[PDB]
């Protein structure tokens, strides 16, 4: 079953409010519907809601932004949707990375600011760490857009107009 065009995976503290809002907008614009989660949200695991949304949608985008690895909600948000990359089929579940601003190598290897993220990580969750890693390396490796400083209403009209391409495209 589907039920959204694009799941939009962020972390809310980086980019919430400003760019990931504004993309939000703009894949609207395109007839490209998008779950965007508004929601309070408290617990030690990821919401089942939000698993369930990336399996009833047929891409993902995801923001990666400086802080990204920093929460573990966004972490297994990213193994489902790589998992979910990779097993499913009828239709696929295709993946587009932003790398707002980082380095696509630093998510890609766990690197710099991005990479320190996983000395916070203790053994409690020894048996996450090589997923996350994992998750991070393959969604690093699908073609994307890095993004440094650049005026952003031109970048994100470039990247909806290429994911709207390619959405219609997989239908
Ligand atoms: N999947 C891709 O489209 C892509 C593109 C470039 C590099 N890479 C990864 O980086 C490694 C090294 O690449 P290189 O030797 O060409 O030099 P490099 O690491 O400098 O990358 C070349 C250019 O591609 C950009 N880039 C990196 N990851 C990207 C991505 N996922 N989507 C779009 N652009 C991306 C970089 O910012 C850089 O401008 C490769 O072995 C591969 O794992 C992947």
């Amino acid at each position: 079953t589907i039920t959204y065009d694009v799941f939009l995976s962020f972390r809310g503290e980086d980019t919430r409010f400003n760019f990931t809002d504004h993309l939000y907008s703009a894949l609207g614009r395109r007839g490209i519907r998008t779950f965007r989660d508004d929601k309070l949200r408290r617990g030690e695991a990821i919401a089942p809601e939000l698993l369930k949304a990336i399996e009833e949608s047929r891409s993902s985008v995801i923001v990666f932004s400086e802080n990204y690895a920093r929460s573990r909600w966004c972490l297994d948000a990213l193994v489902k949707i790589m998992e979910c990359h990779k097993d499913k089929k009828d239709p696929g579940h295709a993946v587009f990375p932003i790398f707002y601003h980082v380095d696509p190598s630093h998510v890609r290897k766990q690197e710099g600011s991005f990479g320190e993220a996983f000395a916070g990580y203790g053994e409690n969750l020894k048996d996450k760490i090589p997923r996350w890693r994992t998750a991070l390396t393959e969604a690093a490796n699908l073609s994307g857009w890095p993004l440094q400083d650049g005026y952003e209403s031109n970048q994100i009209k470039e990247i909806t107009d290429s994911i709207f391409r390619r959405l219609k495209c997989k239908r």
